[PDB]
């Protein structure tokens, strides 16, 4: 039902796995994002099925703060994904430019994130790879979760991975609550709470939950973060109370 013939390619949006390009559905004049994946990478990495997994998960997943996947197709040498175009780019790019985020922006992003995750959890879908470069911004500054590569229904940088996952133990939906704490930290500080020059160092800093707060962090923020960043998953608060946390309720937008 789809072919490269149907699309006019444009500006390179970014990104190994394969590049992402701005494109236009010729008949519809609809502008979207097109990621080209070379099956060569699919072979050597054995991600031939992982794609077939996520492409089913995301394709029938509809939420304002989740980047939509409209469809997919393949030729001889490449695989193409037709994704929603996020005009305001990534949050990672935003964070680079502004170094740090204010509490309104942070609580707003965290709010939009939680809402999208609850929905995912409703369909019993866990994301795990919630990272600034996987968070896009829509036309209205809308936060939009992207990339469901490791999304399932129950190795690079370890910064956003929870203790139970890096130790090999069993991981539930509380994984995303860990990441949510990591982001709120990085959104406020500009750096992840467990950063290191070493995979091995970050491993220990994560596993022992060793994070320190700079002075400009509000106690209202120090609370939520330290509540989301707990070694025992069962102690991580529910997504509902996150959205009901006073610091969130105060600084988040409407
Ligand atoms: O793993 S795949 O889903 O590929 C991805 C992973 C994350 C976002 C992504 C999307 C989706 N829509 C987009 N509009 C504008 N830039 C995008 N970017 C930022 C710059 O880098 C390349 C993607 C982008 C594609």
């Amino acid at each position: 039902q789809w072919a490269l013939e149907d699309f006019e390619i444009g500006r390179p949006l970014g990104k190994k796995f394969g590049n992402v390009y701005l494109a236009r559905e010729k008949q519809s004049k609809f502008i979207l994002a097109l990621k080209v994946l070379f099956k060569a990478q699919l072979e050597k990495a054995g991600v031939e099925h992982q794609l077939r997994r996520e492409v089913e998960i995301q394709s029938h997943l509809r939420h304002p703060n989740i980047l939509r996947l409209y469809g997919y197709f393949h030729d001889a040498t490449r695989v193409y994904l037709i994704l929603e175009y996020a005009p305001l780019g990534t949050v990672y790019r935003e964070l680079q430019k502004l170094s740090k985020f204010d509490e309104q922006r942070t609580a707003t992003y965290i709010t939009e994130l939680a809402n999208a995750l609850s929905y995912c959890h409703s369909k019993r879908v866990i994301h795990r790879d919630i990272k600034p470069e996987n968070l896009l911004l829509g036309s209205a500054g809308e936060l939009k979760i992207a990339d469901f590569g490791w999304s399932v229904h129950a190795c690079g940088t370890l910064d956003y991975l929870p203790p139970e996952m890096i130790e090999g133990r069993m991981h539930d939906e509380k994984v995303d609550l860990w990441s949510l704490g990591v982001l709120c930290y990085e959104f406020l500080v500009g750096k992840p709470p467990f950063e290191a020059n070493t995979y091995q160092e970050t491993y220990k800093r994560i596993s022992r939950v060793e994070f320190t707060f700079p002075d400009f962090v509000t106690e209202g923020a120090r609370d939520l973060i330290s509540r989301l960043l707990k070694h025992n998953p069962s102690q991580r608060p529910m997504l509902r109370e996150v959205l009901e946390h006073p610091w969130i309720t105060a600084n988040s937008s409407k």
